[PDB]
């Protein structure tokens, strides 16, 4: 209980800094090894509310307010050809809950976090690459580090690899699993251009489909836009052959709505490229190591999840190391929790992504980009799927409908309030479906409490919580339940009462304000199935934020 660990951290990007700040607040002894000198240039500029929340709870609010980062209200999508625009609002009602995020210059943002780490007495070595990581001694971790021109050797109780896509551990272990099809390749530059919108659109992140993929437009200053192409890795050869500059301009010129908003603006930087393929890992952590951020997995940046998942996993890996340090018998359970949680985030962002790419594929040409990414299924499943012609994948269908602008084209006429009717209409539809449920069935014959972990948001400790499950381990981990609320569900499994009874029984035990969320989550978890008065199944899903929002 008074025991704390010595922890080496490879990499001082967002995963590294957040991991070190969190481990320090949890009372551990942190060293961060970063191979570069800061500031150093880095792409990946558009952030999420969930990450601001984390930084706020770690005490960075004043330093961040000081920076005057461009504020981001939402993300806007021009998705498919001749489609109305849609926007994903960051609108949301605790002190750390954020309704917006920001856009940053990563060289400055990353250096701000790292300098904060320094100021708290965390040891930081810049220009000190970690050259080898040895885990074969089960009692310790030993790193080899290049200090000056000398190899120096250092031991620690734990190691976090936050070294980004080039982190040494996943490579060393050979546990990286590249996605078979999501092999994105990016080519980008900067323009001098002032946000052309004054209304609710100002500061929004634009993602815009064309023949060979999509274009991003991020305002990182008053008059500065990051403008990137995401294309298939099959375009590597063209860039190799014809040069990135020529590839960049002739490709970007193919995206009319993008040239539309650009309009003669001046290109104000060189163009860079990189391979950004999706991949996860067989192992997110085991024994004395954790992988965090791109070192663990990489998600197609369409929804700007990257820095958020680096931050979230960094906080989780910190809490995990703390828990194991104070309760060493829980080692296996804690690693199983870290692996499950990261895997589930990765896999469900991927499933969701597949939906979005498929929707654009109906109006974009049959290029290798769209063909690799759109859902694979029978000629007949696909023609049926132009059920789309007339509006995870209903989850995405939902988001798009709610966010649909009420005119055919993108304009400063847009206000987020014009989205309120479709929102409300979705809520009324959800309310209508739940109310029609006169009979519920439980999956299995037993309702049980199962052990689960949760990071406490204020102090960051990993706490134990009992969640609802069946005998066969299926669970709904998002809410803490007791023997008392479990009884509710055992009675349900036996008597199969409907929605009205379930709401009442929940209210009766203090859970009146969560009850709608509780039953929706149980439905999505496949633990509850609902039936209407005519005996037909009733399908409910109430998701529709992508992670790090709302
Ligand atoms: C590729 C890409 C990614 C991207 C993006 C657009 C593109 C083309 N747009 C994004 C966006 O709009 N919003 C967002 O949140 N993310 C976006 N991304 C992805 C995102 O940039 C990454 O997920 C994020 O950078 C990951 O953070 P993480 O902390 O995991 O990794 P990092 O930023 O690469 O930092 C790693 C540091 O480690 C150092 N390093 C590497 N190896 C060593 C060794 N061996 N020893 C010591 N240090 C090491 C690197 O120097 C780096 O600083």
């Amino acid at each position: 209980h008074m025991t704390r660990s010595k922890v080496a951290i490879i990499g001082g990007g967002p995963a590294g800094s957040v991991a070190g700040l969190t481990l320090h607040k949890l009372g551990h002894d942190v060293t961060i090894y970063e191979r570069s000198a800061f500031p150093r240039y880095r792409v990946g500029e558009s952030l999420l509310p969930g990450t601001m929340s984390i930084l706020n709870r770690l005490g960075l609010q004043e330093k961040i307010d000081a920076q005057n980062y461009v504020k981001k209200p939402s993300a806007t999508f021009l998705w498919g050809q001749d489609q109305a625009p849609w926007t994903f609002s960051f609108a949301a009602p605790a002190p750390w809950v954020f309704d917006h995020a920001v856009q940053v210059k990563r060289e400055e943002f990353d250096k701000l976090l790292l300098d904060e780490a320094r100021s708290r007495g965390i040891t930081v070595h810049e220009e000190t690459p970690v050259t080898d990581v040895d885990l074969s001694d089960p009692d310790r971790v030993v790193l080899t580090v290049r200090r000056g021109g000398e190899s120096v050797t250092v031991e620690s109780d734990f190691v976090i690899d936050a070294g980004g896509s080039g982190g040494p551990i996943s490579r060393k272990l050979g546990v990286r699993q590249y996605d078979e099809f999501y092999r994105n390749f990016a080519v980008w530059s900067y323009f001098k251009l002032k946000d052309p919108f004054e209304g609710d659109l100002k500061g929004t992140t634009y993602s815009i489909t064309f023949e060979d993929g999509w274009v991003w437009m991020i305002p990182i200053k008053d008059d500065l836009y990051s403008v990137g192409l995401v294309v298939d890795r099959s375009k590597s050869a063209e860039v190799r052959e014809q040069g990135a500059d020529a590839f960049y301009s002739s490709t970007l010129a193919k995206c009319a709505k993008a040239m539309d908003i650009l309009g003669g603006a001046e290109q104000v930087d060189e163009v860079r490229i990189v391979q950004d393929w999706s991949y996860d890992t067989e192992v997110f952590s085991a024994d004395r190591f954790f992988l965090c951020g791109d070192a663990a997995c990489f998600t197609d940046p369409l929804f700007s999840q990257g820095v958020h998942l680096a931050s979230q996993s960094a906080v989780s890996a910190a809490a995990a190391i703390d828990r194991i340090t104070r309760h060493g018998d829980e080692k296996d359970a804690v690693h199983a929790w870290y692996n499950r949680t990261y895997r589930e985030a990765y896999e469900q962002y991927h499933q969701f992504l597949a939906s979005f790419y498929t929707f654009a594929s109906f109006t974009e040409p049959d290029s290798e980009f769209w063909r690799k990414r759109r859902i694979t299924e029978s000629d007949d499943d696909r023609l049926t799927r132009k059920k789309w012609f007339e509006s995870f994948r209903d989850r995405a269908s939902t988001m798009i409908a709610i966010g649909r602008h009420q005119r055919p084209e993108l304009s400063d006429d847009f206000s987020e309030a014009e989205l309120n009717p479709a929102r409300v209409r979705w809520i009324s539809d959800l309310t209508k479906r739940l109310n029609s449920i006169t009979r519920f069935k439980w999956t299995g014959g037993k309702a049980v409490l199962k052990q689960h972990y949760r990071v406490e948001p204020i102090g960051f400790r990993l706490e134990q919580r009992e969640v609802l499950a069946n005998g066969e381990g299926l669970d709904m981990a998002q809410y803490p339940m007791d023997d008392e609320a479990r009884q509710i569900f055992q009675d349900l499994a036996e008597e199969e009462f409907g929605y009205k009874t379930l709401v009442k029984r929940l209210g009766a035990v203090g859970r009146q304000e969560l009850s709608t969320q509780i039953v929706v989550r149980l439905m999505e978890a496949g633990l509850l199935t609902g039936y209407d008065a005519q005996g037909e199944k009733v399908f409910v899903q109430g998701r529709l934020h992508f992670g790090g929002v709302g």
